[PDB]
């Protein structure tokens, strides 16, 4: 049982060169806290860190749309806003009746919007959450203009966030992606990912919500290979998922966290003793060269920070990363800064299959707490970093959502893209429950966030499961 790396939570200047590490000694706490499942149970995780089992008879959010990563209409304070008595969400969408299969939908993603009347308790809405699909948010061909005349086979609109803020009242921060792939899915040139902004206008009457504008897409950030990995450094790089927010500690600034990778050429032997996170006199420390030899150098997640450099928020620059998972996991996705009781919670999603050799954990949401947006972040829950995982046996193989291992929990991929909302409510989408694939919103759940630890509230809704796609507004716009 490894000694977890201690962390102070101390704050730094957002502009200073300090990056917190989610170390191997921290991440190894997840398996240390786990138990061999007592058959026929197939969950190894601590109950307080486990998402309840989602029913196999879940409804689709819409019969004509695969929905996955979802975000609310929000402000830069993380408030979720209603507009003229309507709740509004935005999702990555694809067409289930378009010829491509669920696992191939990502390069076809379009941002869509849904709406429903505000102020109805979840259990009084239709079981599907009563979301009305408005269609695509952006005009056809508007997003792809950010790439100009580059060779391309597909473009997609990937995740970010919506900010209620010209006649325009909504800024959509998102990830424009361009692919140049052979028919087998191999990259002819590396994918291009540009964090972008498009402004438009939400309008409503008693019947429907609709949007105008989003004709002009502004490229804000693309990786430069100093702090954030490029496609030239690694064709499989990640760079996406802007969360734009105001830090009360730095009024007058607007910040953004996003997913990146550490800026190394792929296959570099770049991990350090600080990524491993052992005392040099710990007789049970791992060996740095052994860890890199095991292939852990292919797992290089980071959480980036950027700051606006003009009043209009149309110019941005990179700051050093706030969290790295080098030789731990390749993915720290959809990061968000969640403010509670003067503390800064960094929540980010990750996958079991993108852990480095010698480290393991479930698909779900990971959490860290500190005294600022740039902190020596304290991994939650016994210095582990796990906030909430799908039920998973860490003592048997992971499998995949398209090929479940029958020795593994059939709900290990039941949900993904957990987004933490005001009051600790968590929304997500359904990926696989046994042989059924979702592309529908999951039941909303509730975590009790208490200092350095969290507990899934098993009294919320029906034995921990709230409404399908319950993404409520707390404040009128
Ligand atoms: O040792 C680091 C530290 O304490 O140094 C003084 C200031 O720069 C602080 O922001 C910072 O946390
Ligand atoms: O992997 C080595 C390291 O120096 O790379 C740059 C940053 O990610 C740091 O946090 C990290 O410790
Ligand atoms: O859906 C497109 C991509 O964006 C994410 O959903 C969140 O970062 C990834 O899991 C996926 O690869
Ligand atoms: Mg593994
Ligand atoms: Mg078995």
């Amino acid at each position: 049982y490894p000694i977890p790396t201690p962390h102070s939570g101390q704050a730094y200047d957002p502009f200073a060169d300090f990056t917190a590490k989610w170390t191997r000694a921290n991440a190894r706490q997840i398996k240390a806290q786990s138990h061999v499942p007592v058959s026929p149970d197939q969950n190894s995780l601590p109950l307080n860190l486990t998402m309840p089992d989602i029913p196999a008879d879940f409804p689709q959010t819409n019969p004509d749309v695969w929905v996955w990563d979802t975000w609310p209409l929000a402000d830069v304070h993380g408030n979720q806003l209603s507009f003229q008595g309507w709740e509004v969400i935005f999702s990555l969408t694809a067409d289930p009746h378009a010829g491509y299969v669920f696992d191939d939908r990502h390069v076809h993603a379009r941002i869509g919007f849904f709406y429903r009347k505000a102020g109805i308790p979840a259990n009084q809405r239709p079981i599907d959450g009563g979301w009305i699909y408005g269609g695509h948010l952006f005009p056809d061909g508007s997003s792809v203009k950010v790439f100009g005349n580059v060779p391309m086979t597909q473009n997609a609109e990937w995740s970010g966030g919506a900010r209620f803020v010209k006649n325009n009242n909504v800024s959509l921060y998102y990830t424009a992606t361009s692919f140049n792939r052979n028919a087998q899915g191999g990259n002819i040139t590396p994918p291009i990912a540009i964090i972008s902004r498009a402004d438009g206008q939400i309008q409503a009457d008693d019947k429907h919500v609709w949007f105008t504008g989003f004709d002009q897409h502004l490229p804000l950030l693309a990786p430069d290979g100093k702090y954030y990995q490029t496609g030239q450094q690694n064709e499989f790089f990640s760079f996406r998922d802007p969360y734009v927010f105001l830090d009360p500690a730095h009024p007058g600034k607007t910040f953004m966290v996003f997913e990146g990778n550490t800026a190394v050429q792929r296959g570099s032997r770049s991990c350090t003793e600080a990524d491993l996170g052992y005392s040099p006199n710990d007789p049970n420390k791992e060996d740095l060269n052994a860890v890199m030899d095991s292939g852990a150098i292919y797992q290089m997640a980071n959480v980036g920070l950027a700051v606006a450099t003009n009043d209009e928020l149309t110019q941005w620059k990179f700051l050093p990363p706030i969290l790295s998972g080098n030789c731990v996991n390749d993915q720290t996705e959809r990061p968000q800064i969640y403010l509670k009781d003067g503390k800064y919670y960094l929540f980010t999603i990750s996958r079991r299959t993108t852990y480095a050799a010698g480290v393991d954990g479930p698909d779900g949401v990971y959490g860290f707490v500190g005294d600022g947006i740039r902190s020596d972040f304290i991994p939650l829950n016994g210095l582990s970093g796990l906030t909430l995982g799908n039920p998973t046996d860490l003592y048997q193989p992971a499998g995949a959502p398209y090929a479940l291992n029958p020795n593994q929990n059939p709900r290990t991929f039941q949900s993904y893209s957990h987004y933490v909302m005001p009051g600790g409510l968590v929304e997500s989408y359904i990926d696989a429950i046994g042989p059924r694939r979702g592309g529908a919103l999951a039941p909303t759940v509730k975590i009790n966030i208490n200092g350095t630890s969290t507990i899934l509230d098993r009294t919320y809704g029906n034995a921990g499961l709230g409404g399908y796609g319950d993404i409520p507004a707390n404040l009128p716009a």
